[PDB]
């Protein structure tokens, strides 16, 4: 499957949902990256305005893309893998309650799981790790990247 054929990699906030402050929002998305950041040699940097790599987007149902989001609840979010134009965005159901902790949908986790998908990883059957397909739940101070996450993008990167 595709990597991204550079280390230096760019993301946008394309838009901002209304569920959370944006400097709330703001350091989700950076943490979610850094999450990553902390075990390949990936840099990412944010851009606010003009070219990047990865977009980040908050829309609902049907939003340009042929993979339509289904209101609250079901399937929170989606991104594409590596590649020009649409490869590597995230796009994020605005029909989900976003927030920075639990009573709703996190946004950092959910955002590490994403960004996942973006770097080229697949999905884990071990329910620990972040990339296994179904949301849960910890404490940002709690949260580590499973061994199975690890070897995943240790195995595309390094
Ligand atoms: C039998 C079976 N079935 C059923 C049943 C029912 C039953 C019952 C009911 C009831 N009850 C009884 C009791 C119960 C209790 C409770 O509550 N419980 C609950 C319920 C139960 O259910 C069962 C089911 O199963 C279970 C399991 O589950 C779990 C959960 C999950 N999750 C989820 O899903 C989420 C969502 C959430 C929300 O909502 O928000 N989601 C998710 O996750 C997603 C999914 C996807 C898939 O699919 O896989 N995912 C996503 O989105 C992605 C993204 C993401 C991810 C993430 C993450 C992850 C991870 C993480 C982590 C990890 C590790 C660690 C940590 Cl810390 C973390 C993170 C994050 N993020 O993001 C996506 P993606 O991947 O990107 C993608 C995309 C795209 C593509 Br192409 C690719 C990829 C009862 C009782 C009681 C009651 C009451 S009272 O008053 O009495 O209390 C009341 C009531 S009311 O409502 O009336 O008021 C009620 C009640 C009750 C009841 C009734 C509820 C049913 C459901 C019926 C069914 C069945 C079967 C089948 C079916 C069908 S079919 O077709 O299949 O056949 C269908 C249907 S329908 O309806 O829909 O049509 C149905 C059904
Ligand atoms: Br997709
Ligand atoms: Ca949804
Ligand atoms: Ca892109
Ligand atoms: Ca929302
Ligand atoms: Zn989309
Ligand atoms: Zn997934």
């Amino acid at each position: 499957g595709p990597v991204w054929r550079k280390h230096y990699i760019t993301y946008r906030i394309n838009n901002y949902t209304p569920d959370m402050n944006r400097e709330d929002v703001d350091y989700a998305i950076r943490k979610a990256f850094q999450v990553w950041s902390n075990v390949t040699p990936l840099k990412f940097s944010k851009i606010n305005t003009g070219m990047a790599d990865i977009l980040v987007v908050f829309a609902r149902g049907a939003h340009g893309d042929d993979h339509a989001f289904d209101g609250k609840g079901g399937i929170l979010a989606h991104a594409f893998g590596p590649g020009s134009g649409i490869g590597g965005d995230a796009h994020f159901d605005e029909d989900e309650f976003w927030t920075t902790h639990s009573g709703g949908t996190n946004l950092f986790l959910t955002a590490v799981h994403e960004i996942g998908h973006s770097l080229g990883l697949g999905h884990s059957s071990d329910p620990k790790a972040v990339m296994f397909p179904t949301y849960a739940y910890v404490d940002i101070n709690t949260f580590r990247l499973s061994a199975d996450d690890i070897r995943g993008i240790q195995s595309l990167y390094g």
